[PDB]
């Protein structure tokens, strides 16, 4: 939005005057007004209003009929005020926003009170759980003093309910360990600004649901625009979000209050409320004097003398209190009367309560003396302030609201502090000191009212009286403040580029058209409208734009310049837009303005001394106005001599006066004249925020010298200390003189940890307390650092710190967290090339945590690094470690990637097969340069080729010109087609299945689980899909499988996956098919589908492909130009940058794809609603609903109808759909096909889906780069292919022009990002960190022999073609052949030497090794070795089915069983509802997990979502894992372990326990329903069958409609008839063997699968023929067949001596439980 803009000058439009500018120009005299005069001052009062009888239609509400809900903490009062009686039904029945005006006096703490009690009750639970603390409020309060009231008031009237209420405010960094337990929020409007200034601190505001502003007339004070910001960032907020946040203004009587309504969005008829002076709770009569002329000195005189006969109207019944500014001044005033009152007349001679000045009875017994008490003692005198006995301050105020002490000194602190009241107020001359300005202008008007608010005490009292004393001129202003005159305006033209600032950096506002707009929302928009003469416009200007569109941009224009100039904020002139720069960023997180920004940037350098630091600290523009006094010269110049740092800055003068008061306050220095007590707090209170901002700018600048001294000074002005003095000092509990002992003698601190506590009262002269000083020095922090360190490239390295704490926890000393800040730099410790915030929580205090982070080398490699860990909060503690690279060999050059040619692109009529090219016309005619350069190879040819294109490059179909060719040459032709993901293989199985058995009519297949009908489908297959570990079992056995060589083609898609996780399993098959192609029948043709490889001559050279079937091409000449766009988010806490990130999400959309599809991947499938929810809730915020939508709600209607969750039934009507795991397939595969429709243009996927998606569009958008990983408490980043795949979705050749990735992560891994996605990607291998079980079942199969077989087998892996080139990576300390085959040699025979103890194998000679009876069936069942080494360690001759639960539950194979966030305590629900709890469970442990899934799945318990997908993980290889304990425990010879294991696998396929009933196989039948049949009933499945009279559902009856299913599973369940047959002459008398034959033959020719209603797998019927002792616990035979009609019962066994023996045949199920049946016998 382009239009003429003009500059204007702030200066001019501005209220000079601050916070007491008087729009007014007159004031309104009440009618009692009288004017005496004197000869030096002239008196104005004003009479004290008369009390208004009560109307007939407002009457006093007790508090007995208000709802009981809420009638707690409103005890002790009775009835309430007559302002709260006309408020009970509009703060307590409606969630109206309210505005209320009343005297200072009227309290307005309980209306506030009633608002909180409406928002708390609203969450109840019928008292049985009052805490539902879902909700927060928040109390602004101006002042701070204020904030101590309310807390206090509203903990006590709160604690009723159960709520915590609190306070966090100050110079902290906004701690969180105390506010998630925290309900009201009590603060400042600059701290609830601090609060919401930073980008990702809406934790706090997504959770409120109420805020009050009190004393909301701060709009009239310099801090207004602060509310004004608070507001309108607040309300643009509750239109964002579509959650409503109500309101409450409290404010005093004065003018303009109707448009303090319209600014809080308040109904003039249902909510504003105004209560006169005629409210006042007690009423005042008040006075007005003004000061002639001075007569400077008789000043402080003529102002005294006014005070003594304002004590004399009433002696005792005159309550008094005296209002100063300065601390001491309470003793100055306060002996003015001791000076002058004593020497010219009566100095109050008070002597009424006895004899010797009044009462002295209470006073001399409470008697402490606080060093300024006594002076004033044996009568009612009192001093307050925030001088002096801060702790015992309270007896002065305890011992006076009894009516003990009658006049007071006091300051303004205190009017705010504690509602103590009296019946007469006073002040003085209203004149303080303002640092900001360092002037002495008028008192702010807020101070005022709140002041003279406290003439009353309604309790006690029934009068009041006025009493201040100021100038005359300029001073009516006084006149018009205390009586409802004083107009409340707006002071945003003031502080208008630092509130703009900040919405720029939240992104509230984009450009200047987004900032006009927001202007409207604030008070200085109204203000402008209602007197516009005043805000500088005219009435002419007025007419041609009422609504100012011309003003607002006006404004936004010239700010918008200043940000510029100072490099806020890059601005230009035409389009209008904002530009965040980091130094705005900085400006706004951390409340320093702009002017000070640009003289940060202007003079801070990375070898800034020092002293320099300290200077550009004192010429911060929130300094610019200290000066300097002729008073102040003696003071500054006895503390320059007395600070450390050098000032050369100047010797006095401003600047240096900054920089004195610093080190002045950081050494504590004890200051005597108050001119630079009220100056020091200034420049202190402010340090913090700003010495963290140059600390923040130099930190992420990379400059490590000023990174350190400025992180330094921010730990010793938070500590008060310097880093020459002893660490020990923060330990404040320390005598300071013992302290200061230690430090005597240079000592040094490290030495303390090797000395015991008596060397240490050795070395002290006071072994007093060398006992509490050991405690204190292992209490300090401290941490080990240990690196292994990994090249990546000849430019990068993986760095692996292990961070090791070593010191004692205690939350007392570091709380709940200790931060620190891990800086890695170059040699000369010049330049930090990489750091990152560490957190240390405290309940994972002493476990061990490792960071993985990459920094990047040149050629000429230094000798070492520096990785120092220093913390965050504590002065000198860092652990700093170096990184020696002498022995680091850097990898090998990567070649340059085939170049690629700009070849005509090749039509489909290239393709002669007419039947084929009807699959590839209709879609596309030409290919793209990638494909058209590899077609010769691929297709016309027989050779080994290689493909390397970035993800999403149509290379997919470059795999099927390598099935054309194996077509074209064989009728049925036999491809095995593998990838490395589940999702990805049914992705292309089904996109294949149409292609080649659909129209092609070429059957197409898929592998399964299990190994039988995966045998029959490898038969059938012409194409066959198969994952690395499907494919691995199979082809393991492939010399007796011969089905497994005849392959002719053999396809592996996304190679690159090799060095992931699973990826050993597809190194090993793909080695596996290069060894088992030595010349044995023909070429079985390796084709390798890739992508951008650096290394990739070392792919090619693995699988025997040649130099020109190798093709690798760089990421840019992806056929879709990428234009990628990488971000960071310098927010180390996960949660919180996450919701930083909503923002950023939807303003990328509508920049990089307006109209086109969008994809956003979010790490967390919650957190899919959530960015679908704010992606809508944002987009009507624009005022630009249903631009999302590309079709009508009509058109979506049908197909939302058969969408079961109502969410996404209610986001895709706003075009907007989500994907995630929780979600039906039907219901993702709707989402997925109205994406590619166009209706929706924005979905929002999980990470875990990003693999099975048929989805491209123009912009993909990573939300973070980082997943929960509940096993280390920590969160570790993506794996990089599965941000490659991420951004591989920005892909559309046919429709979009280019392709747009925006990845968002944080600020520590954006260096990572920022390489590693623009270059190829180098890849290793892990075959050795996964060898065992591929050695222990190549030993079985006697592919491997002897030692040199395994050498041998190595020759073909990745592994051996990359430990030569990245020696490093796999801990080669050499690089020439000598150690390859020394580190080969040492890999097989630590290989082997595991398999050894763990009874696999058998170690007989240097050479030969054989399998033994544990390595065969690990081998088997595809089961890692430990896996049955466990169940060879844990099972004994008693494990029952509880027994065995616990044993299979801890295999190895669950060991990747992920634990999420918030299951540490959700795994613990389960555990108090399984009937066999565990001993001992952290249930951060996936075996501890799985233990409980199975239990929770055998008593059918419902899954309860996430625990519920790795549910289905456990149940795939549950199988495998029970026949092995059913095998191990057979070869041990254990009978009643081995039948209750037979058990387990039938009471996991339906669901049952161990002593569960049998007709739990029925398709529709509940708990509760057993029970139909317990008298005489049913209670077997037998009967239910034997039962020849079809009865059915005739004795109990539910669904008439789904019997068709109980009669599939009813002939399914097979009967048993079987009958032993045994011998007599055949054997006998033992000694020979003994042999036993079973039946074969049932009854239904079954052809039909197993039922597994529970149970993800399809399965098959497998039996147990057992024969074993009758009760002496002896296995004697064992045979597992699958089931079938006709076999061969193989069993047979060696007698016992004697000849009497009973036996026992078993005869027991996998599938089923009840067609296992016992059959006892005895032979001999």
């Amino acid at each position: 939005a382009l239009a003429p803009r003009q500059v204007l000058d702030l200066e001019d439009l501005v209220f000079t005057q601050g916070s007491h500018f008087m729009a007014n120009k007159r004031c309104q005299l009440p009618d009692g007004s009288f004017r005496r005069q004197r000869k030096g001052y002239e008196e104005v009062h004003v009479p004290a209003l008369k009390p208004k009888p009560f109307g007939s239609e407002e009457q006093l509400l007790p508090v007995e009929k208000l709802p009981k809900y809420a009638q707690a903490g409103f005890e002790g009062f009775k009835t309430l005020n007559r302002i709260q009686s006309k408020l009970y039904r509009a703060a307590l029945e409606t969630d109206e926003n309210l505005l209320l005006c009343a005297p200072t006096g009227a309290g307005k703490t309980n209306v506030a009170l009633m608002c909180m009690l409406r928002e708390i009750g609203k969450h109840i639970n019928m008292d049985g759980t009052i805490n539902v603390d879902d909700f927060k409020i928040i109390y602004i309060a101006p002042m701070r003093s204020l904030v101590q009231e309310m807390v206090g008031s509203f903990g006590k009237r709160l604690a009723t309910y159960g709520i915590t209420v609190a306070e966090l405010t100050g110079d902290h960094q906004l701690c969180k360990e105390e506010i998630s337990a925290t309900q009201i929020i009590v603060c400042t409007p600059e701290k609830w600004d601090i609060i919401t200034r930073k980008g990702g601190e809406r934790t706090y505001t997504q959770l409120v649901r109420l805020i009050i502003l009190d004393e909301i007339h701060l709009l009239h004070d310099d801090r207004g625009p602060v509310l004004e910001a608070l507001v309108a960032r607040a309300i643009r907020n509750i239109e964002c979000t579509q959650e409503d946040v109500r309101l409450i203004g409290l404010s005093a009587t004065l003018p303009n209050y109707e448009d303090v309504a319209t600014f809080l969005r308040v109904d003039p008829a249902k909510g504003l409320f105004y209560f006169d002076n005629s409210f006042r709770p007690v009423p005042l009569e008040q006075t007005y004097v003004g000061i002639t002329e001075k007569k400077a000195i008789k000043r402080f005189q003529i102002m005294n003398e006014i005070v003594y006969e304002k004590i004399m109207e009433h002696a005792g019944k005159n309550q008094v209190l005296v209002f100063v500014h300065s601390r001491k001044e309470t003793g100055k005033t306060a002996r003015a009367i001791r000076d002058m009152c004593l020497e010219k007349d009566t100095l109050g001679l008070f002597l009424r309560e006895g004899s010797a000045s009044t009462e002295v009875l209470r006073t001399e017994a409470e008697q402490c003396k606080n060093l300024e008490l006594k002076d004033l003692l044996p009568y009612g005198f009192a001093i307050h302030h925030a001088g002096m006995t801060r702790v015992d301050r309270t007896l002065v105020e305890d011992l006076f609201a009894d009516k003990h002490i009658q006049v007071l000194v006091s300051t303004a602190t205190l009017a705010w502090g504690v509602n103590l009241p009296a019946h007469t107020v006073i002040i003085k001359g209203t004149q303080v000191y303002s640092p900001e300005k360092g002037r002495w202008t008028e008192l702010g008007a807020l101070d005022i009212l709140q002041m003279l608010g406290r003439a009353g005490r309604p309790q006690y009292d029934t009068k009041g009286e006025g009493i201040l004393i100021t100038s005359h001129g300029e001073l009516q202003y006084y006149l018009s403040l205390l009586n409802q005159q004083l107009p409340i305006e707006s002071q945003m033209v003031s502080k208008l580029p630092d509130m703009l600032n900040a919405e720029i950096v939240l992104g509230n506002v984009q450009n200047a058209k987004d900032a006009v707009n927001w202007l409207g929302y604030a008070y200085l928009y109204i203000r402008m409208l209602r007197s516009p003469t005043l805000y500088g416009i005219s009435h002419d200007d007025l007419k041609g734009d009422p609504l100012l569109d011309q003003r607002r941009l006006d404004l936004v224009h010239t700010a918008a310049l200043m940000l510029d100039k100072n490099n806020l904020v890059k601005y230009d002139k035409k389009t209008g837009n904002f530009q965040v720069t980091e130094l705005g960023r900085i400006a706004s997180h951390y409340y320093i303005t702009n002017d000070t920004v640009q003289t940060y940037n202007q003079l801070l350098k990375p070898t800034l001394s020092e002293i320099e630091l300290f200077r550009v600290f004192s010429l911060s523009s929130e300094f610019k106005n200290i000066t300097v006094r002729e008073e102040e010269k003696l003071e500054l110049q006895k503390l320059l001599e007395r600070v450390p740092i050098p000032v050369k800055e100047s010797i006095e003068e401003p600047s240096a006066k900054i920089n004195v008061l610093l080190q002045a306050f950081i050494s504590q220095l004890k200051l005597e004249g108050f001119a630079l007590m009220a100056d020091m707090v200034y420049v202190t209170q402010s340090a913090g925020r700003l010495m963290r901002a140059i600390f923040e700018i130099v930190l992420n600048r990379g400059w490590a010298q000023l990174t350190d001294k400025t992180l330094n000074l921010c730990k010793m002005i938070d500590k008060r200390m310097w880093q020459s003095m002893c660490p020990l000092r923060q330990f404040r509990k320390l005598p300071e003189e013992v302290v200061k002992k230690i430090e005597k003698k240079n000592f040094p601190f490290e030495r303390l940890y090797d000395l015991n506590h008596n060397e240490i009262g050795e070395l002290i002269r006071m072994p007093k307390m060398g006992k509490t000083i050991h405690k204190y020095v292992h209490l300090f922090p401290k941490l080990e650092l240990s690196v292994h360190l990994q090249p990546i490239t000849r430019s990068t390295l993986k760095v692996e710190l292990t961070i090791t704490p070593d010191f004692q926890w205690d939350e007392k000393v570091h709380g709940s967290s200790e931060a620190f800040w891990i800086l890695v730099e170059d040699v000369d410790s010049e330049v930090i090339l990489h750091h990152e915030y560490f957190l240390l929580k405290a309940k994972y205090a002493q476990d061990e945590h490792l960071i993985t982070f990459f920094v990047p080398v040149f050629e000429p490699l230094p000798p070492q690094y520096f990785i120092r860990v220093v913390s965050d909060r504590w002065l000198s503690c860092e652990t700093q470690l170096p990184v020696s690279f002498r022995h680091l060999i850097l990898p090998e050059k990567y070649p340059p990637p085939t170049e690629l040619l700009d070849l005509q692109p090749l039509p489909v009529s290239a393709l002669r097969n007419s039947a084929f090219e009807s699959l590839y016309q209709d879609k596309f005619p030409f290919f793209n340069p990638i494909q058209t350069q590899v077609f010769n190879t691929v297709y016309n040819s027989d050779d080994n080729v290689f493909v390397g294109a970035p993800t999403g490059s149509g290379k997919t179909i470059c795999a099927e010109f390598a099935i054309l060719r194996m077509l074209l040459q064989s009728s049925e032709g036999r491809c095995v087609y593998i990838t490395p993901m589940e999702a990805l293989a049914e992705q292309v199985y089904m996109d294949w299945y149409e292609k080649f058995q659909d129209r092609l009519n070429k059957k197409v297949v898929l592998l399964t689980g299990e190994t039988s009908t995966d045998l029959k489908l490898l038969g059938k297959g012409n194409i066959i899909i198969s994952t690395p570990e499907k494919w691995d079992i199979l082809s393991r056995r492939w010399k007796q499988r011969k089905n497994v060589q005849n392959i002719n083609l053999f396809v592996v898609d996304e190679v690159h996956l090799i060095g992931g996780e699973n990826g050993p399993v597809l190194e090993v098959i793909c080695s596996r098919m290069r060894y088992i192609s030595s010349q044995i029948e023909r070429p079985i043709r390796i084709v390798a589908l890739s992508s951008s490889l650096s290394n990739a001559k070392d792919v090619a050279h693995w699988l025997g492909c040649s130099a020109t079937s190798t093709f690798n091409f760089h990421p840019n000449v992806r056929p879709v130009p990428l234009e990628l766009h990488i971000q960071g988010f310098n927010i180390s806490h996960t949660q919180t940058r996450l919701l930083s990130m909503a923002k950023p999400v939807y303003h990328a959309i509508t920049k990089h794809s307006p109209k086109k599809p969008v994809i956003v991947f979010v790490p967390s499938r919650k957190q899919t609603r959530l960015t679908a929810i704010d992606i809508l809730t944002t987009c009507a915020c624009d005022i630009q609903r249903q631009r999302f939508l590309h079709c009508t709600e009509k058109d979506l209607i049908p197909y939302l109808e058969k969408l079961s969750d109502s969410t996404l039934k209610e986001t895709l009507l706003n075009g907007v759909g989500y994907l995630h795991e929780g979600l039906s397939p039907m219901e993702r595969r709707l989402v997925e096909q109205l994406f590619s429709s166009g209706a929706i243009q924005v979905v929002v996927a999980s990470r875990s889906l990003c693999w099975g998606m048929n989805v491209a569009a123009h912009l993909v958008i990573i939300m973070d780069t980082q997943y929960y990983n509940g096993k280390i408490h920590a969160y570790v980043d993506y794996p990089i292919y599965d941000v490659l795949q991420m951004v591989g979705h920005a892909n559309r050749p046919l429709q979009d022009d280019e392709g747009r990735c925006v990845i968002m992560c944080q600020g520590s891994k954006k260096d990572f990002f920022k390489k590693f996605l623009y270059e190829p990607l180098p890849v290793e291998s892990h075959l050795d960190h996964c060898m065992h079980d591929h050695f222990n079942a190549e030993i079985v199969t006697k592919t491997i022999e002897n030692k040199q077989d395994a050498v041998d087998y190595l020759t073909w892996t990745f592994l051996y073609r990359r430990m030569t080139q990245n020696p490093n990576y796999y801990n080669l300390q050499g690089i020439s052949h000598r150690h390859l085959s020394d580190h080969l040699s040492e890999l097989v025979e630590q290989t082997l030497s595991d398999l050894e103890q763990s009874k696999c194998i058998s170690i007989e000679d240097e050479m030969d090794v054989a399998p033994l009876n544990l390595g065969m069936i690990a081998a088997y069942y595809y089961i890692n070795y430990t896996t049955i080494e466990l169940f060879s360690m844990s099972l004994n001759a008693k494990t029952k089915v509880r027994g065995l639960i616990e044993i299979i539950s801890n295999a190895a194979e669950y060991e990747n069983i992920p634990i999420r966030h918030h299951e540490d305590n959700l795994l613990r629900q389960l555990a108090q509802k399984v009937p066999h709890k565990l001993n001992n469970p952290k249930f951060n442990d996936p075996h501890v997990k799985t233990n409980l899934l199975l239990q929770a799945h055998l008593s059918r318990m419902q899954l309860s979502a996430e625990l519920q997908s790795d549910t289905e993980e456990i149940l795939s290889k549950a199988i495998r894992l029970i026949q092995a304990c059913v095998d191990v425990l057979s070869s041990n010879g254990w009978l009643s372990p081995a039948l209750a294991a037979m058990e387990l696998a039938q009471m996991v396929t339906q669901a049952m326990w161990s002593k569960d009933s049998y007709l739990k196989q029925l398709p529709h039948f509940t708990s509760e329903h057993i029970k139909r049949c317990t008298d005489k009933g049913v209670e077997s499945v037998f009967d239910i069958m034997e039962m020849e009279d079809e009865e059915r559902n005739a004795l109990l009856q539910l669904t008439d409609s789904q019997i068709a299913d109980v009669a599939r599973f009813c002939n399914r369940y097979p009967n048993i008839e079987l009958s032993y047959e045994v011998v007599d002459k055949d054997s006998i008398r033992s000694g020979g063997p003994v042999v036993v034959l079973v039946q074969l033959e049932r009854e239904e020719e079954v052809t039909g699968p197993v039922i597994a209603p529970l149970f993800p797998q399809k399965r098959e019927e497998g039996w147990w023929v057992v024969i074993g002792d009758a009760k002496s616990n002896s296995l004697i035979s064992i045979k597992r067949l699958t089931l079938q009609q006709k076999a061969k019962v193989k069993l047979d066994f060696v007698a016992p001596a004697t000849g009497a023996h009973n036996y026992t045949l078993y005869f027991m199920s996998d599938a089923y439980m009840g067609c296992d049946q016992e059959y006892k016998f005895s032979v001999d």
